[PDB]
């Protein structure tokens, strides 16, 4: 029925992400686990859970890393959704440029190897920075001639998790299930649109602080972790729920409206944007307009788009330099 | 409504366990997280997930570990369920006896510290070996005079997950939701009762191999992890699901029949046994008979009880030596 592959399944994010998918994947699904170390152990661990009708496959790549790993090529056969989660997490000790360089090459190799075997699969990019790794994946897809603009999804959902949580904490018992977050998935590019959710809002004073908190929430966790790591459990929650939305859409079990960092297909001047889409059996089914926003929200989006464009260009420049 | 504390929440097991509890705890619950390192980060991580009506508390103990940590004493206030999941990994250079001694002393300290503040809480023992750490907890409860035989629960459910999974793999598409597992929670003490599940069974040759695999499934994962770790994801699944059974019973939301390593009251010559109980508003509500079993299952259980008695005596001997 559906075969979902977690590429990078043995890291801190991948393990919890894989656990969530194992518990929620519909009966008859297959969970495929790839990592360059620790994949057999994660698979054995998860295979012991009493899911009925779930098959757990795995493959171990060569350490130290080999490009176009033959083991990944085998695993990628028949996969419908690739969750690209491999690469380094945003932990202290690597700049936002260092993270980009090693992770860009990792995303390139993995997407290249996976799409060469399963070119009609969906690709959910959670490897950071998704503002740049998503266009890098697109360029990789373009290079081998299998790019489908409706099957590449940069996972921006964690922003929505935080934006929803923070506003719900502010006006409890008034609770909403989601908050639109558009633009990008980096501090300067994250734009929550609280004006679009029902109910009275806090003063604009408090609102400014909550918006800022959404944008620097990743740093908030690194600080709370005394610099010993970054968000992994909430990261896994966002990656799984979004993968689930894609899976249910592929199966015709839902046509969900989600916010993701996607190819804009000419609907916005920016080539890629965190924006509302509805998913169907072919991936992105409809690109929706962002909707009415406040002047202050428009100002945030204008500055966000400015650096999103530079994020994209950086990723595309790296990609063409390596082909 | 309910306040569930995960004691050891920053370990591999604790983090995924806490993640599942955050996703599953009913609206209005409180999730409390304690660890000697990393508790603030795990709390910040989980706090960003868009659960409505869930409060996330944490407390950071001293490191190096100090007895009766006052930070734990504060967080223990008002807790209904303690998940003791604070076992230390066995590092190269430690004897198997050394491992038992630090884990037994850890269970003793944390039960002592928590029960002194919240003596009517339920205690779910996940720290291994539960065949011995559960009687150690009981002896600790008895010394401070707050022992409730119905609220001390050794978590043996992972045996049931593997026993259910392996038999479902054997007879698919014939699927059962659970398999009775009695006796203990280690190697020779684990006794699956496949004779009690519906449907035809494999021939006794295949059955012997499946039971053996349940008994040594823990090392199956250690092997698949090249000795660098043990089952954490499936351990977290079992811990969270049993904690959830206890939580729903403390509320008026279920009276579930579960299998757990518990004080047998007067029902068995063995003081502690993995056996069927039904949980209610006061913890264990009914102790149920193990039921009819095969001559082979009877023989396995006889060998198991023999070592469970030794396991108990070992734990109680350690407990008496430290008060």
């Amino acid at each position: 029925m559906v075969n979902v592959a977690v590429i990078g399944a043995a890291g801190g994010i991948g393990q919890s992400l894989s656990l969530l998918l194992l518990r929620e994947l519909p009966f008859g699904s297959t969970l495929s686990l790839y990592d360059v170390v620790g994949a057999p152990g994660v698979a054995a661990d998860l295979s012991h859970i009493d899911r009925a009708g779930i098959t757990v496959k795995h493959a171990a790549g060569k350490l130290p890393p080999v490009p176009r790993d033959p083991a990944l090529t085998e695993l990628a056969e028949g996969v419908d959704v690739f969750v690209i989660v491999a690469g380094v997490p945003r932990k202290p000790g690597m700049t936002r440029d260092d993270l980009f360089n090693v992770n860009a090459g990792i995303v390139m190799d993995l997407v290249l190897t996976c799409a060469s075997v399963s070119p009609n699969a969906c690709f959910c990019i959670v490897t950071n920075p998704v503002n740049s790794t998503t266009p890098i994946a697109a360029q990789t897809l373009r290079k081998i001639g299998v790019y489908n603009k409706n099957k590449l999804l940069g996972v921006s959902l964690l922003d929505g998790l935080r934006a929803t949580r923070f506003i719900n904490n502010a006006r409890h018992p008034l609770v909403v299930p989601y908050v639109p977050v558009v633009g990008g998935h980096s501090d300067v590019t994250i734009v929550p649109l609280y004006s679009q959710i029902p109910g009275p809002l806090p003063d604009e004073s408090t609102l400014k602080e909550i918006r800022k908190r959404v944008q620097v929430a990743g740093t908030e966790v690194v600080k709370a972790k005394a610099g010993r790591g970054s968000a992994t459990l909430s990261m896994a929650e966002a990656g799984a729920r979004f993968t689930m939305h894609v899976v249910k859409a592929l199966m015709g079990l839902d046509t969900p409206m989600v916010y993701a960092y996607v190819d804009t297909d000419g609907e916005h001047e920016c080539p890629f944007l965190a924006m509302p889409v509805v998913l169907g059996k072919n991936g992105i089914e409809r690109r929706l307009p962002i909707g009415p926003i406040t002047t202050v929200e428009k100002e945030m989006l204008e500055e966000a788009v400015g650096v999103v464009k530079k994020n994209i260009a950086k990723g595309e420049t790296f990609a063409r330099s390596k082909l």
